[PDB]
């Protein structure tokens, strides 16, 4: 209830596959600034289950080095919305995708905290979807953006 | 001679005083990413010498902790372009300021590392500034962009 943009008519199985995340911001600097910061993660693969929950696997740089990560979004009576068992409760949001080329979500908490990526299917840098993605950013209020590379998009963690 | 938006008919001695860094960038996400990070300065205070040089009074995150630090850059032929003695050197850019509200400034070394910040008067929002910021940048390829709250800006490093 800060992001107000979905896609709608999605398709939740058709996000299935390979993903990179090309583009991140944040709400906060912190939740992004370092290579273990909270919200620094890199999708590799999203896995729909035949019931519409979303699988999703990811990495993340915790211990000193770079871990491999499941995750479970549970379908909601929104198509574009999913939720994340944590202590406290976390909304996944669709904003929109072509399905083929790109796909843009972000995840908040209810009660300010806010991150979204540009997630595309290749390792290139698509002008036109990061395009997508800051105009459906302006809105927010972001204080953190980051890009990464195609040298860095085929690196575990991005490094 | 990666930037080349530089500023026409820049007086120098109108830019001293009190700045805030509302925004910066950089090419490279490690040129910012961390409170450490080689570029992440704060800009304090511009004093140009009656000469032409420009002394710039900033903060930067350390040894742990919140330094001040002084800087001159000194002129060039280029009014708006001047340059800082380093190990290798390294040219500092006006690219635009209305002397009274804003000024977009960048720092590169001749041989594809750069970061631009936009400064402001005082501690507040100012929308146009960053739009004719995010213009300057859309050019360039920057790959961390940082913006802080008129709460940060307030602070030492801007914690
Ligand atoms: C279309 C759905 C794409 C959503 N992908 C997501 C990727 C990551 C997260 C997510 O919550 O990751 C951060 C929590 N980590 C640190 C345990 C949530 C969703
Ligand atoms: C209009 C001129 C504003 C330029 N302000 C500047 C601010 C900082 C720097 C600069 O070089 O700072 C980074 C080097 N530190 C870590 C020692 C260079 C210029």
């Amino acid at each position: 209830l800060i992001v107000t943009q979905t896609m709608k008519g999605l398709d939740i199985q058709k996000v299935a596959g390979t993903w990179y995340s090309l583009a991140m911001a944040a709400s906060d600097i912190s939740l992004l600034d370092a290579q273990s910061a909270p919200l620094r993660v890199y999708v590799e693969e999203l896995k729909p289950t035949p019931e519409g929950d979303l699988e999703i696997l990811l990495q993340k740089w915790e211990n000193g080095e770079c871990a491999q990560k499941k995750i479970i979004a549970e379908k909601t009576k929104i198509p574009a919305v999913f939720k994340i068992d944590a202590l406290n409760e976390n909304k996944v949001l669709v904003l929109d995708t072509d399905y083929k080329k790109y796909l843009l979500f972000c995840m908040e908490n209810s009660a300010q905290s806010l991150a979204c990526q540009c997630l595309v299917r290749t390792p290139e840098v698509d002008d036109e979807a990061l395009e997508k993605f800051d105009k459906a950013l302006k809105a927010l209020p972001m204080h953190i953006r980051l890009s990464f590379n195609p040298t860095q998009l085929e690196e575990q963690c991005h490094i």
